[PDB]
């Protein structure tokens, strides 16, 4: 049963072969990544004399047409940003090869999941978490500039890569899920752990959904574990409710899928759906305090940062305050990137 003349496999992916030369130019070293979109390979560019990364989009229409948007958007961002400046991966060129759209990128280093893993999920320091937060907020400031108005739509540790193994410099990758403020084209989006209330609730969204993600990410970066590790949409919403409480009546009143997670009393207040059989699985609303998760006054997450430098209680109080502003239920009031950069948490040395 041949797929695309035997170049693809049963899942519309190109069968990678180490040492293959493409178009008398690119030498394929190895497979280095995978995802919904397809594959990413490490390759040497004879012409330019450099190592690159080539993202090999799946050979199917729906997946192609989506990478076409990733290209349009990267080209548009690299056009403003021609100093490789603003914390966004660089699209060198692209081409069609054996019926696969291939995108050639600069070669980058570890993503932030690999980096968490490397500490055996103990978390990185608060100092380092600050650096990622400063850059990510700046990248998100960039994305918001009115010419662009770009929603990334799938922020997560795995889509933030270091430039260099032993350095804090980072770039955001994978704009395959991405869109612009007007041209909104989907319902079920963002990775689940990093999905915003408004998306869960089936409401319309804007750029603020990335900020939500960013909040989930920064906590995870310092503690080692996802702030809201939900196994599906109902679990996920419930894990958020543990920490932050019930979402304001004015939001739920507008949410088409409010009733998937909640129910409205006779008196007009909302509450979690009534459950069953003397079962209890979650902590009551608002009870899982972020104050304890970060371990503000107990030596950091898990007491593992006890009596270290640059982890004072004050550092944590700032860091906490920022994060609660990033996780505001209301997207009209969730801190925006301009203002986040001015937050106390960055006041200098
Ligand atoms: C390790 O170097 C790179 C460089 C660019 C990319 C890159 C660019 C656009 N989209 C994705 Cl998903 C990208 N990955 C994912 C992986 N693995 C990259 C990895």
């Amino acid at each position: 049963k041949v797929y695309n003349d035997g170049y693809d496999d049963d899942n519309y992916d190109y069968i990678v072969k180490n040492g293959e030369k493409w178009m008398d130019r690119y030498e394929i070293d190895s497979l280095i990544g995978k995802g919904s979109f397809g594959q990413v390979v490490k390759a040497y560019d004879r012409v330019e004399q450099e190592w690159v990364a080539i993202k090999i989009i799946k050979n199917k229409k729906a997946f192609l047409n989506q990478a076409q948007i990733e290209v349009r958007l990267l080209e548009l961002m690299n056009k403003h940003d021609t100093e490789m400046k603003y914390y966004i991966v660089h699209l060198k060129r692209h081409f069609m090869f054996r019926n696969h759209l291939c995108l050639v990128f600069e070669m980058l280093s570890y993503n932030l999941y690999d980096l968490l893993r490397n500490t055996n999920f103990r978390g990185v320091s608060l100092n380092l978490t600050r650096k990622f937060a400063q850059q990510m907020c700046t990248a998100l400031l960039f994305l918001a500039t009115p010419e662009l108005s770009i929603i990334h739509c799938d922020l997560k540790p795995e889509n933030i890569l270091l430039c260099n193994p032993k350095r804090s410099a980072i770039k955001i990758v994978d704009f395959g899920s991405s869109c612009q403020l007007g041209q909104r084209i989907y319902q079920y989006i963002q990775s689940r752990f990093y999905r915003s209330p408004e998306v869960l609730l089936g409401m319309p969204y804007d750029l603020a959904i990335d900020m939500w993600s960013l909040g989930c990410i920064l906590v995870e970066m310092h503690t080692g574990e996802p702030l809201f590790s939900g196994a599906n949409e109902v679990d996920q919403m419930n894990k958020i409710v543990e920490v932050l409480g019930i979402p304001p009546a004015h939001i739920l009143d507008q949410a088409p899928k409010a009733r998937k997670f909640f129910e409205k009393l006779p008196d007009g207040t909302w509450n979690l759906k009534k459950t069953k059989d003397g079962k209890r699985e979650y902590k009551p609303p608002g009870t899982r305090k972020l104050h304890n998760i970060l371990g503000v006054e107990t030596g950091g997450p898990g007491g593992r940062r006890a009596g270290e430098s640059g982890h004072t209680v004050a550092d944590y109080l700032k860091f906490k305050d920022l994060i609660l502003r990033m996780l505001d239920y209301d997207p009209k009031t969730r801190i925006q990137p301009y203002y986040a950069l001015q937050h106390s948490f960055f006041k200098k040395t």
